[PDB]
RNA sequence: ACUGAAACUGUAGUAGAACCAAUCGGGGUCGUCAAUA
């Protein structure tokens, strides 16, 4: 039950039961208000191409390339010892990959050498 | 060349009105560490 203050002013205007406005006719308007504000203030020709929107969507959605999510490690299997740093030292001596941009959805290699 | 007597500083009046002990915060999570020879 969402109303503007004019709708609440009508609600408090009576002790009798009164119609509530159907927010479901307005939800698209409000969401588009948000989307047009994001486009206009952050300089984009689309809402879903705003970088923080594009990134945030990928987070909620996950990664479509079916590479597994796990912390970096040198073996595809998680070894029973806390030695995942071995990937990072291999990365430091290897290709020295940065964490890929969330929008780009690029997976790390298990050997960053 | 005679002490006055006797007479309750009491009677009425609410230390009270107003004020939210409150505002913000996912019980959460990943890269090494160490300095010589």
């Amino acid at each position: 039950d969402l109303r503007n203050g004019a709708g609440w002013r009508d609600y408090y205007g009576s002790l009798l039961e009164t119609s509530q406005p159907d927010f479901t006719t307005l939800i698209s308007q409000w969401i588009n208000a948000f989307q047009t504000a994001v486009k206009e203030e952050y300089g984009s020709s689309s809402f879903d191409q705003v970088t923080f929107i594009k990134a945030s969507g990928q987070s909620l959605q996950g990664f479509h390339d079916n590479a597994s999510i796990h912390y970096p490690r040198s073996t595809p299997e998680p070894k029973p010892d806390g030695e995942a740093f071995k990937w990072f030292v291999a990365n430091e001596k290897g290709r020295r990959l940065a964490l890929p941009a969330l929008e780009k959805s690029q997976s790390f290699p298990i050997k960053p050498s």
